[PDB]
């Protein structure tokens, strides 16, 4: 009899229930045809719409007329063009809906349309996907979400006997539109990925828990549970505790985006929504695949004292065993370079010890010698010469424990390397040189020249009174000196600052 809960609330707003009454009030004009009715607007229609459905602002119905046809390439019902897909057709809505506030009950209201009276059930099913997605990222008006939850709720009523599938989607939206208000810190930036997408529609299918793949610096794997809000931190710490990591150790250990084909190692910021992040790297132009890898972060003992304090980096075995795997992999890339030939033929024999226990065995080859030192090295000297020096060191080595050389190496590398344990950010600056590196560690913040890695600049933390960051830029307040540094890195640089500056 009396209208839904949403019908009262589309009769004040939406624009065939106003023109239907501007057609009542003043009726004294002549009719061509029977009243269309209000409520077909509520209905699925294979057209897109000339307008937006809730009467406003003409700026905003152009965007609404927009994100009808991209709700209608989501959904299947109008084609997606060549450089474009289903993942990145929702972002875009999701997109339209986080920026655009005022957009959000339309948004909701034109999903909603296309599942009522839709001649495809494969279609109808979308529109409701679309709905969970929408109500994950955004809530409708509070006059919108009750009349709206209500009718929901009787669309559940009408299909729980016939679709109980379809039923159990449409009760996960009414989940997590009882949800709001959303805390700040939960707050999705991002639309989903297509894998977001795919672990969503078969943990509703099959009920299996959803995982995303990590990786660790031994190239071995961890699946690791992932749900609609898990932040970069505690995926980072079901991964750790999952390889053996101890408990003490965790928060030493954070995690990178690498992509090997266009050379990118950079720092994920701990709190990062893990969904937003893949949902970026699907928006990402690089070439090839991006993938998570476990790293450890944080430095906060002092390597020239690691010989005569090995409990502090031996302690936890796993832990060390993950450290030490780090650090031989950055030497065996050349990232340590402020080494003589001397000292690296001390490194390459310590090395090769640790590949073969047996000292008197040893026969050596430059397959020995490639095994343990980087290109960048190698270059400087013909391995004939390389040989002839690391057979030298060998000499003066003595019979030592797989642990003590472990330590040793790391001992030889960190006294030698200014770069060991720092984190380092990507800068642009107006001073020389132009493309820098801004480099945190536990005494402060340096900035180094990419080239000869040569510290330009350097404060210890006691000198920094405070920091300040904007979406371009990072600034250490230094007497009254301001040192500010060009990067979009805002959140990874004030987990690293803040980490270390706190200790």
């Amino acid at each position: 009899g009396t209208d839904s809960q949403l019908a009262q609330w589309a009769s004040t707003r939406f624009r065939s229930f106003k023109r239907a009454s501007t057609l009542n009030q003043q009726q004294a004009t002549l009719k061509r045809k029977a009243p269309v009715d209000p409520n077909t607007a509520f209905y699925f229609n294979k057209d897109p719409i000339k307008e937006s459905l809730i009467e406003m602002e003409a700026k905003l119905s152009k965007k609404a007329i927009k994100n009808f046809s991209e709700i209608m390439m989501w959904m299947g019902d109008y084609p997606i063009p060549k450089g474009q897909t289903a993942s990145l057709v929702i972002q875009s809505i999701i997109s339209r809906g986080i920026e655009n506030h005022e957009l959000r009950d339309e948004i909701y209201c034109q999903a909603y349309r296309q599942t009522n009276k839709n001649p495809k059930v494969e279609s109808a099913k979308k529109g409701f996907e679309l709905i969970y997605f929408l109500s994950i990222t955004f809530s409708p008006s509070d006059s919108l979400l009750q009349p709206f939850m209500e009718q929901l709720m009787s669309r559940n009523i009408a299909i729980q006997s016939s679709s109980p599938q379809l039923a159990s989607l449409i009760a996960v939206c009414i989940e997590k539109l009882e949800s709001h208000p959303i805390p700040s810190y939960q707050q999705r930036k991002m639309g989903p990925s297509a894998t977001e997408i795919q672990s969503f529609r078969s943990n509703l299918e099959n009920g299996d828990i959803s995982t995303c793949k990590i990786r660790f610096i031994d190239q071995s794997t961890k699946l690791a549970k992932i749900n609609t809000y898990t932040t970069i931190r505690e995926i980072t710490d079901t991964v750790c505790r999952q390889y053996g990591i101890s408990q003490q150790s965790i928060k030493m250990f954070g995690i990178s985006a690498v992509n090997e084909t266009a050379g990118i190692s950079k720092v994920v910021s701990e709190t990062d929504m893990i969904y937003d992040v893949l949902a970026r790297w699907e928006q990402s132009e690089e070439k090839g695949e991006f993938y998570f890898q476990v790293r450890r972060r944080f430095f906060l003992d002092d390597v020239n004292k690691i010989l005569d304090q090995e409990h502090l980096w031996t302690d936890d075995d796993i832990c060390f065993e993950l450290t030490y795997c780090q650090i031989r992999d950055e030497w065996m890339k050349g990232l340590y370079t402020n080494v003589n030939e001397k000292d690296s033929s001390i490194i390459a024999a310590i090395l090769i010890q640790l590949l073969y226990p047996n000292q008197s065995k040893l026969v050596l080859t430059k397959e020995v010698v490639r095994q343990v030192l980087p290109d960048q090295i190698l270059n400087s000297q013909n391995i004939k010469v390389w040989i002839s020096m690391i057979e030298s060191q060998i000499f003066e080595l003595v019979s030592q424990t797989p642990e003590y050389l472990k330590l040793m190496f790391i001992n030889l590398i960190g006294s030698k390397s200014p770069l060991f344990g720092c984190t380092l950010f990507n800068i642009q600056q107006k001073e020389n040189p132009p493309k820098a590196w801004l480099a945190i560690n536990k005494k402060g913040v340096s900035i180094f020249d990419p080239h000869t890695k040569e510290s330009k600049n350097f404060w210890t933390f006691q000198s920094i009174s405070n920091v300040a960051f904007t979406d371009d830029t990072f600034c250490i307040m230094t007497k009254p000196i301001k040192q500010t540094f060009t990067t979009d890195e805002h959140s990874s640089i004030a987990s690293v600052y803040q980490f270390y500056s706190s200790q």
